[PDB]
């Protein structure tokens, strides 16, 4: 890919990548300042179905605004060498993410988890109350900025109302079927037992042995994976998870709510 877009961004190396596209720390000449910028593969960028999706993705994302949730300052498409290419410039967050942080740390501590979800919570609240489910919600997605605040990002397959991986889906994502915001608040428990117990809820050889497991077994409580972890806390994290969207918190609200009332 191209060196500078637009004449605008200079984009520099490679933040990590939003499904097939690349998102890049880059410069914003105008107005001095690091922004990061996603950049629809290019052949990708050919085909409607993703150029839809893709700006579709801006437009939803943009059309929110929130502290813990990454913003959009902008989406264009530079008319390269190697043809159109469609992106979008968001916030940066020089940081790192739930998944670097388990991996490097280990789990965190219960008070720090707490805290750190409860955030997520309000993000992914806000999304569900202005019409966006997420659906991706995953380590990975979500980040601690250097000044430690909690940045919610990758809104690369959230669905408004206008209408890979394994462990973290919902139960009615692996039948495949109808999302909401409850499916949101599950994948977000999943989270949350990761980093209580430095490990996922569920794991097997494949997606599909994990997928059987998010809608068959019950999960371990935490506090039999990891000592130190309330029993008052097993129990929410356990709702979260509950198989039947009906027996999960009803919203991100409710839940963070309970989160609230254990720290
Ligand atoms: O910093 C972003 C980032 C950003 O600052 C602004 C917007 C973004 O979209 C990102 C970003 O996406 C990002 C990373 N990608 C996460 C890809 N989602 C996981 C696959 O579903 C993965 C990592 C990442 N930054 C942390 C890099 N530190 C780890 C080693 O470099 C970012």
């Amino acid at each position: 890919t191209p060196s500078h877009l637009s004449d605008r961004y200079e984009l520099g190396e490679i933040l990590g990548f939003g499904g097939m596209s690349e998102v890049h720390l880059a410069r914003d000449l105008r107005l001095h300042r690091d922004v990061a910028v996603k950049v629809l593969r290019a052949d990708l960028a050919r085909d409607p179905s993703f150029y839809l999706r893709f700006r579709r993705e801006a437009q939803n994302a943009a059309a929110l605004n929130h502290p813990a949730i990454v913003a959009v300052y902008d989406t264009g498409e530079a008319e390269t060498p190697a043809g159109p290419l469609p992106y979008i410039v968001m916030e940066y967050v020089d940081g790192v993410t739930l998944r670097d942080i388990v991996h490097t740390e280990g789990p965190m501590t219960p008070k720090r988890a707490i805290e750190v979800i409860a955030d997520a919570c309000q993000a992914l609240n806000f999304s569900h109350q202005n019409g966006i489910i997420h659906r991706d919600v995953k380590p990975a997605n979500i980040m601690i900025s250097a000044t430690n605040a909690v940045k919610v990002m990758d809104f690369g397959i959230a669905r408004a109302i206008a209408d890979g991986t394994a462990q973290y889906l919902s139960p009615e994502q692996a039948r495949g079927d109808s999302v909401d915001a409850r499916s949101d608040v599950y994948s977000l428990g999943c989270v949350l037992y990761e980093v209580l117990t430095g490990e996922p809820p569920f794991t097997g050889d494949s997606p599909v042995s994990v997928a059987y497991q998010h809608v068959r077994e019950d999960p371990i409580p935490p506090s039999a994976r990891h000592e130190g972890l309330s029993a008052d806390l097993d129990a929410v994290v356990l709702k979260a998870l509950a198989k039947n969207p009906e027996n999960r918190y009803q919203t991100a609200a409710e839940m963070r709510a309970d989160l609230v009332r254990v720290h």
